[PDB]
């Protein structure tokens, strides 16, 4: 169920990982590879590599492993003879769903629907979740402008050759620091790192500032309100400007906490006021919970903290949820089939696993546990921040979704490398931040284990 | 392995399907659903629905099931204890690949690499395959223009805010009638049906005509030559035109047989000459084999019929291949990591299945089987075309990738509906075509089962 602590045999990557990396690098650029893994031996919060190292994994495959490695409840699912068909007969779900499709959706995604959103479409990853949410929003916007009218002859002819009016020049507004995926639509709304964006054609869509809070929060209450207000004003200005340019903003996308761009937080007030700005200008409000969703902030969806009855029009998800997709309000339901569509629309085998994951999260109270273990973690980070101000700053988080900055990227990288060799896997986000993304079976004692290991690391650093 | 023929109990959709379709329609638009399926009872070439109907399936989940339903070799894989981890521990493949990653690629995709393409990146579907192929091509074209110069100050700045020169105004040339996926980059190269395109923002990229062959091929040799030469000229004119527009064509994307757009074929000669045009103007030649790939034309990749040692720069695949991805030439390898990247990059459980699928295709000589079973099907279609000229025209195919036209969409849909009630599932493409996409365990005797059912339908029509 759970190993007792990490156990290191070699530096990481070790000799066997380096050999496999060399082989992989023949067929593709393999420079991003950290090391090669023995998933069969990995269990709970512990990842085992091919050199026999066992590390405490606080990165969880870029936040996508919900209840740990080799979870016994999922092992038993794969072992049931009745589930074999689900793994080897993949349907074109849009046209030929399996008998249990709706019941399995009730056991899983529908049991955790966000407030106000009765509709659900499934997708296989976070990028096609967001792309199809964009499309759903453009279709809804044009519907407001035209319907209940038929498509015009001119629209139908021009859309086949990539021309207006069939292909409108509408826009989605996004934020600096955002990350929403890397397919060409998503990528236009992504503003994380130059290397993600460069040499790829884009869209002239509006880009607003996301707030940069000053820390510690109790000392900058007024400065941070002013910063949030200034950003809200620029959002509203942009929407007016792009309407004048004939590039109407049909929707606004935002993450509840910006991840890849550097764990940027903002107050619940900011998001509430942003939701209002959205409604006020007839913009669909798209909340991207691909990384924040699934419980690590202490609530199943992070937008739940805003306490709104109408938090959004569309919400996308993936990663911990195993499958992707988006919930949406009834009024965003496409008016005809084959507009939001692709071959597979997810995968029933992922829904099979997700239903059991959701069952475990509920039965074992793991939302509460993330709040609790996350408070232990953050408390400890604040203490190390106090004791090592020359290395640690802007300690921040919600639930286990925590982070801090280091003075620069070289130190960030050195700390992550040292930590890994000591048995703890950490992720970097932004320039010089270190981020935590523990699985949902991360408990108090894992937090205390990390803190005691990292404390020793700082003392020797 | 397989039943002996279809066995119908009810109209399709029957009462239990119509009840499930009503439930699903509460949570999403379910108007595209044909019926609900019992995949556990489905076997080989036969799909069984929830009302107990057993249909000969000649659509195979939109040409994505490679060796039929519930194949016993695939059943065995899921039953093996050693494989449980591959199904429940999904890795972030770009950073933390499993120990067997490279070896399982040697057992599967690399054992069928196209000529001249040493590189391989995996993706989870056809859309992100084509999206990342576009990006790979744009990065390559820019590298041609700048290398050995590094990224300029201005580029690194402008790319973060969606502007040139960081974000170039390059284009991908695509063909009328094409289908390449529905994410916003793919969608700009798709020109299949207005319903796919309407109300979605697009890119101003060049669109060339795809040859429309006249049948019988034997009576139109000169005209078909001239038609292809006309299209080739128009492609080359578009590349020149768009270079002047300062919207340089970085690549050309084409299907070896256009599927969704209406099963449009062209000669092998046309494709060789198109490949040469691409090279001549320094465009990458991107061949989309998401639907034609995996054996049904008699060769593993449909471009293999062209007989070239250098058939393309990049080739994408998905559907029958279980996983997506693209092969490409070494000169197209990304210079830096994190440019072509996403969380999952495919799924090792699909590679596990695909290695076994490829083993079966080889051991059971299924490429040659598809050429033979396809010839028998096409011979029978030609006979029906001679006997029923009021309903059947332009019979055409390669391997089991066959199709014919009916007089109008209304008749097409009625014939599909009648055939389904008589035990055979067919697909449509374009305005008024009926298409065949049988699985690779479709045999000459299944061709005759279909032909005899369809002959009775046509006599009573
Ligand atoms: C908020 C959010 N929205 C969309 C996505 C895209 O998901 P997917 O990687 O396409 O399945 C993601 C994926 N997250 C990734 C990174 C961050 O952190 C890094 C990875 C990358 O593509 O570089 C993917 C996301 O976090
Ligand atoms: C040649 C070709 N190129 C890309 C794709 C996209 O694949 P995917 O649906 O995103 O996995 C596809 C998928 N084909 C589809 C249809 C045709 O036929 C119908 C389905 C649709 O999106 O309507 C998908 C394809 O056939
Ligand atoms: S774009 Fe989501 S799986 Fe391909």
């Amino acid at each position: 169920f759970d190993y007792d602590g990490p156990l290191m045999k070699t530096e990481v990557p070790g000799p066997r990982s380096r050999e496999l990396m060399k082989q992989l690098n023949i067929i593709q650029n393999a420079e991003a590879v950290h090391f090669f893994c023995n998933y069969e031996e990995s269990r709970g919060n512990y990842l085992v590599d091919v050199d026999g190292n066992r590390m405490l994994d606080l990165y969880s495959q870029i936040s996508s492993i919900p209840i740990g490695y080799s979870h016994p409840a999922l092992v038993k699912l794969v072992q049931q003879p009745q589930n074999v068909s689900t793994f080897i007969n993949r349907p074109a779900l849009g046209i030929l769903p399996p008998e249990n499709f709706v019941e399995k959706l009730r056991e899983s995604l529908l049991s955790v629907a966000p407030k106000g959103m009765s509709q659900l479409i499934t997708m296989a990853c976070g990028s096609c979740s967001n792309e199809n949410a964009f499309k759903t929003i453009f279709m809804w916007y044009r519907s407001k402008e035209r319907g209940e009218s038929a498509f015009s002859k001119e629209e139908l002819e021009t859309c086949m050759i990539n021309q207006a009016p069939g292909c409108p020049d509408y826009s989605i507004l996004s934020f600096m620091g955002a990350f929403h995926g890397r397919t060409m639509g998503c990528l236009a709304t992504t503003h994380s790192k130059a290397i993600h964006k460069i040499d790829i054609p884009s869209f002239d869509w509006p880009i607003a500032p996301f707030p940069r809070l000053k820390y510690p929060l109790e000392e900058f209450v007024k400065e941070n309100q002013q910063e949030e207000a200034r950003c809200l004003e620029e959002v509203e200005d942009l929407i007016v400007k792009y309407r004048k340019k004939k590039k109407t903003v049909a929707g606004i996308i935002v993450e509840p906490i910006q991840s890849e761009g550097g764990d940027n937080h903002a107050s619940d007030d900011f998001f509430r006021k942003l939701r209002d700005i959205s409604r006020k200008h007839g913009c669909a409000f798209l909340v991207d919970e691909v990384q924040t969703g699934g419980g690590s902030t202490g609530k199943f969806w992070a937008h739940e903290h805003w306490g709104l009855d109408d938090p959004a029009d569309v919400m996308t998800f993936s990663k911990k949820m195993m499958t992707g997709g988006f919930f949406h309000k009834e009024e965003f339901r496409p008016n005809a089939p084959y507009r939001i569509f692709n071959t597979w629309l997810g995968d029933p085998s992922k829904n099979l696993l997700l239903a059991e994951v959701i069952n475990i999260i509920k039965r074992e109270d793991l939302l509460s546990n993330a709040a609790h273990a996350g408070k232990v973690l953050l408390t400890g980070l604040l203490d190390l921040q106090a004791r090592y101000p020359q290395f640690i700053s802007r300690v921040r988080g919600r639930g286990t979704f925590c982070s801090f900055d280091t003075p620069d990227e070289s130190i960030r990288n050195k700390l992550i490398s040292i930590a890994r060799n000591k048995g703890v896997m950490l992720g970097g986000c932004g320039d010089k931040s270190i981020r935590f993304r523990p699985t949902l079976v991360f408990r108090d004692h894992h937090a205390h284990l990390f803190l005691n290991i990292f404390s020793d690391i700082l003392a020797d650093f």
